């Protein structure tokens, strides 16, 4: 059980939950409230634009937005995550193509059927 929620999480560059973000993270709140008895491993992905030192940074930030998020929103404890930043390393499609590196930058949540 994977959820794959796209970064309309930040605005360019930051690493601090957006306004908007509320909407996408009730839904993934729901699922994991579901299945949250299993280890909920939130992992952080950039695509290939920009310094790979940078961006593995970066996405690591932003799985730990989301984690924090979860546990003082959602009221679930610190235990219950494992966060991760993978940068450019773990990509979904390739980075040849706008649509390709579009599809890269998300924080994927983890769960356990």
């Amino acid at each position: 059980t994977v959820r794959l929620n796209s970064l309309a999480l930040f605005d360019a560059g930051k690493w601090t939950l957006k306004p908007g973000a509320t909407k996408w993270l009730v839904n993934a709140l729901v699922d994991i409230k579901a299945k949250a008895g299993w280890l909920i491993v939130v992992s952080g992905h950039t695509d290939n634009t920009g310094d790979p030192l940078r961006n593995q940074a970066l996405s690591l930030k932003r799985a730990e937005a989301v984690r924090d998020w979860m546990r003082d929103t959602g009221d679930i404890p610190q235990s219950c995550f494992a966060v991760q930043g993978y940068g450019e390393s773990r990509p979904v499609a390739p980075n040849d193509t706008a649509e390709g590196r579009a599809r890269n930058r998300r924080v994927e949540i983890s769960l356990v059927p």
